DNA sequence: GCTGATGCGTCGACGGATCC
DNA sequence: GGATCCGTCGATCGCATCAGC
């Protein structure tokens, strides 16, 4: 079934309105979505912090269309020692940056709370590095939670498993597939324990089902929704109450994956 | 400098078997 | 014998390096 996205809610439960739109987007290399027009769609949603992940472009190869981001000008880049790399951008000047737990995690701590951008390793096709990604889960979630701060936590980006079932288009088929393993569900649900952490998206949403932020580039996935949701807002839960709306951006093109929003009242 | 081949990381369609 | 379950296989894109001119 194809997928409409409900209308931005930018008020919070209790009648706050927002004050802080962040977006996070797996671009599926930087240069290119730029020449797919990505930047114009980042202008047109005017968030206030940008997260990209899968940028494969070091710092010297940015194109110039990123230093002509008058409102996203504070940037901070982070790539393995041309694949992975992350970006954050931020219309104000973060507090602290810092990166690393390999180029897919940055954090930045701004007044009221720490932001942490990731992307999430890959279990690889045939399964190939799922040991590798079930020691990184553990070593993410230690990482997380001995955060120094006592301030809130927002951690976006593509996280690389889809939940549950409701967040894939097919569950049966993929359950030996790199993004839907027990193991990889295991570690997302042990995310959420033990930091801990809430799903905004299914938070607002818990019975909706195909909502997705990834269609492979085969098969016309995406013309037929066939997707799956592998980036989320994930809040601490003092957050919640900040909590107005959680976007999934289908129609936002130029990579394998589409944007995904929150808005908080702050 | 530029192109194209190749390598690497990044599952839905399909055919077959089992179940009642 | 329709529904379901399971294993197999070809394949999109961006970026790298390499060979050639």
């Amino acid at each position: 079934a194809l997928y409409e996205d409900p209308p931005d809610q930018k008020t919070s439960p209790s009648g706050k309105p927002a004050t802080l739109k962040i977006c996070s987007w797996n671009v599926d290399g930087l240069r290119a979505w730029i020449k797919k027009k990505g930047l114009d769609w980042v202008k047109e949603e005017a968030p206030d912090i940008l997260c990209l992940q899968e940028t494969k472009c070091s710092e010297n190869k940015l194109p110039a269309e990123l230093q002509e981001l008058p409102g996203l000008s504070h940037q901070y880049w982070s790539a393995p020692s041309g694949y992975s790399g992350v970006g954050l951008l931020s219309r104000q000047a973060p507090l602290k940056v810092s990166y690393g737990i390999e180029g897919r995690v940055i954090v930045a701590e701004f007044d009221s709370f720490v932001l942490v951008t990731a992307y999430v390793p890959n279990a690889g096709r045939g399964l190939v590095r799922l040991e590798y990604r079930q020691r990184w889960d553990e070593a993410f979630r230690k990482f997380l939670k001995g955060l120094a701060s006592r301030k809130p936590l927002v951690l976006c980006g593509d996280l690389n498993v889809a939940h549950e079932e409701i967040d894939l288009r097919n569950p049966k088929g993929n359950k030996k597939n790199a993004g839907f393993t027990p193991q990889e569900r295991q570690g997302f649900g042990e995310l959420l324990q033990a930091v801990p952490l809430a799903d905004s998206f299914r938070h607002l949403y818990p019975n909706t089902p195909y909502a997705y932020t990834f269609w492979t580039y085969m098969m016309n996935a995406r013309s037929k929704n066939v997707g799956w949701r592998l980036d989320y807002f994930l809040l601490s839960h003092s957050l919640l109450p900040a909590l107005c709306d959680s976007k999934i951006r289908s129609k936002a093109l130029g990579s394998d994956h589409c944007p995904i929003t929150l808005y908080l009242a702050l």
